[PDB]
């Protein structure tokens, strides 16, 4: 068991998870420059000397290290409001992935400067079939970048679009989120945000989580809350709506919710709490006991049915707060086709045609910014307005 | 395109962007950061609660004061002191030289540990005193040394009356040492006895480089200021206080000079009860320099003396090392220039253990108030200079 405290700091260099790891150590060094280099601020001895040695070297760093013109923009995927996901390809190797833009100017102004951290942890850590991963995230003066796996079948959103949905279909995609989101509550944190929007395809038709910027690190008991403002409440559960209002805290049992809403979509064509306006869905999701209605549409399955109702009951009877397994074993995922455990080797109900790889025929074009970028005032003196982002570089090797 | 060559930036231990460097960096914006002014600005305090665990655990796990037992303290330069330690883990005993950061700020001179540092780490000469690590707290730098039982030759100088035998020995280290830092670019200045060091064998090394430069083309600096030890400083070095001029190698031999008239004479040749006279003294050395009426000395002796206390045109060495070596001074049957440091050295010290002191002054302790920086309001960027400095040998 034994290491020196020489062995120790090494390891701390080395290891991709450390805040002091080598990439993370230039970060700063960048960050500092960034916010020093300011004739104000050269005024200052100890500041001018230093940037005067420093300067010429982090220009060759900075040449050195990976950004964003490595990158071509093939086209832009879509919009967050506090930056873009576009498809790129690098130019030296060729390869093609996902790429999100973060303005760090507008984390500064909106505060917002500390959400994307978990995001990280998760695209980088996971090491999940059911989760994308980032490649690399770096960064500028302006911007944050994460490079990310191209997920070429686009989201649920657009599945549901294009195609009604069997009872087969939905089973499937179903257990994947089931798996996916087991996989996430495994690395501790819970996802708070689950939808169709979060679910993409790769290649083969297979769903992976992206978007984890709503998630939160549980603690002993398994719970958490955040301040965070949520657009819809479509696929949020009641006891999180009431944890806004300052009420309480609250466990997992909040994404199987989502779950039981994501079935309900598929099968009837409909958030289950679906309104005119926000404040009408609002109420009909407090108003769940009297407020969730099985169709006009059909005789569904007895055991979907029963399935969405377990899921979108109170959370203290919900299905899933004894652990993943009461799920797996519910009535609704027997089938001949594929097994908990061999699922992703099943074929999948869609599996993209795709011209090329840079197909982008399962996402809506995006137009354009073209906007003209924004820039902080002068620092007079030493306002660190690069400091929250230090340690966010990350590469994979 | 295969790239990286980071890699090789930060394991170079030359390189400024190397792993110990990018530490001290984010250790120094620490350090500048955590103030109650300063954590008013949410940039700051969000940044400083984040790192604060981890930067705890790094300054335990990096190279340490706390890592030393101080035995003792055996020299004061007013930039700090030099101390005798022993690691507590190793149990291998080191010098250890401190630098004070808040007299080198109230006093500026901030820069001139860089070419001390970069000298006894990399000069890889058995006339160059060796450094092991360096590193530092808010309040130091700390340099740590092979260790030198021998003393220095100040030490030697008044145990011994010095017999033109031993003169020849050391004043010939001395030379073939200062060659080897001009050789490495750089004008010493300040060649005084108190920085030659003997070894456990009996053999010289140069120590504190602090004031030592770098020449350029021609091999010269440009300096408007006096350095160190006015009974050692040359007539141009004394003159280019305002503003004169700049000046090559042989200042440094002109100390060699003075060096040899101590020991011979036992006196220094510009002596006087203020340094004002000395200073006098020294610009007028053509009158002022004189040996006394008695004196049993050789010729040469003298005229190597004199050859070095000449102004710096005319002065022995001008020319290059040899005219020094071939002086008859020097001539004698017992060694060789080549073979010198692997001769049997005059004084060969008797030593108690690995740890004895006995051959350097009684010194004890501050017993001050540490005297230490005023809280800002604002970043002063007051640990910026000191990034860098941090070095470890493998
Ligand atoms: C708040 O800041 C934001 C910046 C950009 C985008 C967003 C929104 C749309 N959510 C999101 O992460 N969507 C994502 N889509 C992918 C993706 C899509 C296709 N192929 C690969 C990856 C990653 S994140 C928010
Ligand atoms: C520049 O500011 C100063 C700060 C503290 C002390 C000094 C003096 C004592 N000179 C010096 O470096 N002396 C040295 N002694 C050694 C040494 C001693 C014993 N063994 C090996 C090396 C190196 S430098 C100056």
């Amino acid at each position: 068991s034994f290491e020196t405290r020489f062995e120790k700091m090494d390891n701390l260099l080395r290891d991709p998870k450390s805040e002091v790891n080598s990439d993370c150590l230039l970060d700063g060094l960048d960050a500092l420059v960034y916010d020093l280099d300011f004739p104000a601020l050269r005024k200052n001895k100890n500041i001018d000397n230093f940037l005067s040695r420093y300067k010429d070297t982090i220009n060759k760093i900075r040449d050195l290290r990976m950004k964003a013109e490595d990158y071509e923009v093939v086209k832009v995927i879509g919009r967050g409001a506090f930056g873009e996901v576009q498809l790129v390809r690098h130019k030296s190797t060729r390869k093609v992935y996902a790429m999100k833009l973060l303005s760090k100017f507008e984390m500064i102004k909106r505060s917002d400067s500390a959400f994307f951290w978990e995001e990280r942890d998760i695209m980088a850590f996971a090491n999940s079939p059911w989760v994308v991963q980032l490649f690399y995230a770096f960064q500028d003066d302006r911007y944050l970048y994460m490079v990310m796996e191209y997920m070429p079948g686009g989201d649920l959103v657009n599945l549901m679009s294009n195609y009604d949905v069997p009872e087969k279909w939905a089973r499937f995609y179903t257990a994947e989120v089931v798996l996916a989101l087991d996989a996430i509550h495994s690395m501790g944190f819970i996802h708070r945000d689950v939808k169709p929007d979060n679910m993409l395809l790769d290649k083969s038709g297979h769903l992976k989580l992206a978007d984890f910027g709503t998630c939160m690190k549980m603690n002993k008991e398994g719970m958490v809350r955040c301040d965070t403002a949520v657009g819809t409440p479509d696929y949020i559960s009641p006891e999180v709506l009431k944890s806004q209002g300052g009420d309480g805290y609250y466990g997992r049992e909040c994404d199987w919710w989502s779950v039981g809403v994501f079935l309900y979509e598929m099968l009837v064509g409909d958030t289950p709490f679906y309104a005119d306006s926000l404040v009408g869905t609002y109420s009909k999701i407090m108003n769940h006991k009297n407020s969730l209605t099985f169709p006009d549409d059909n005789d569904i399955s007895k055991e979907a049915k029963n399935l969405i109702c377990a899921f979108l009951t109170d959370r203290e009877v919900r299905l899933g707060r004894n652990g993943v397994e009461e799920i797996k074993r519910h009535l609704f995922f027997k089938n001949d086709q594929w097994a908990w455990e061999t699922l992703r080797d099943t074929v999948a109900p869609v599996v993209p045609d795709l011209s090329s790889d840079i197909d982008t025929s399962n996402f809506d074009d995006l137009e354009e910014d073209k906007g003209e970028e924004e820039t902080f005032p002068i620092p007079k003196a030493f306002v660190g307005n690069q400091l929250p982002f230090v340690g966010f570089t990350y590469y994979s090797n």
